[PDB]
């Protein structure tokens, strides 16, 4: 599974921490956080991409969708962008090979239309 290539539950708690220090220090997207628990919110991502990775059965959390919705400014792709930079940047600096990466930045970008509320279609 590509949670296990990426060196499974450690590493992904990092790479979610370490996410997480660079969200709140980005003005584009630390805004949307500010009435956030960060510990709880590192908690239910790490449970996500647990899932989005093929590293858990299930996510009974909020569909990507009803989760970002109804947040303000309405997200665009700045924000996605922003986002899934953050996330590029943290498996860099976390070591992981660079073919890994791109294996879960598609991961990530197929969570696009839901996240940012878009027509299906
Ligand atoms: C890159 C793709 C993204 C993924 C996979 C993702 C995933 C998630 C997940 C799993 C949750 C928790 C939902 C729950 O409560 O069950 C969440 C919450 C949230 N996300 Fe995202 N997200 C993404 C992008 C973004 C972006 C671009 C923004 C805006 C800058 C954003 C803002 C938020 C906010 C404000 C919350 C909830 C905060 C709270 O409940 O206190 N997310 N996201
Ligand atoms: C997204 N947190």
């Amino acid at each position: 599974s590509l949670f296990a290539k990426l060196g499974g539950r450690e590493a992904v708690e990092a790479a979610v921490d370490k996410f997480y220090n660079k969200i709140v220090a980005d003005p584009t997207v630390s805004t949307y956080f500010s009435n956030t628990d960060m510990k709880v919110q590192r908690s239910k991502q790490f449970a996500f991409l647990a899932y989005a990775l093929g590293g858990a059965s299930e996510w009974k959390g909020k569909d990507m969708r009803t989760a970002h919705k109804d947040l303000v400014p309405h997200l665009s792709d700045v924000h996605f962008q922003a986002v899934a930079r953050h996330l590029s940047d943290t498996l860099t600096e976390l070591g992981v090979p660079p073919e890994d990466i791109t294996d879960a930045m598609a991961v990530v970008a197929s969570t696009r239309t839901e996240v940012l509320n878009m027509p299906q279609q």
